[PDB]
């Protein structure tokens, strides 16, 4: 909804 193809930071 507010991000793109990265839930989780930390690849
Ligand atoms: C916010 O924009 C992050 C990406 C979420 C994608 C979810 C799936 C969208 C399609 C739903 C179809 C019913």
């Amino acid at each position: 909804f507010q991000w793109q193809r990265n839930i989780r930071k930390v690849r």
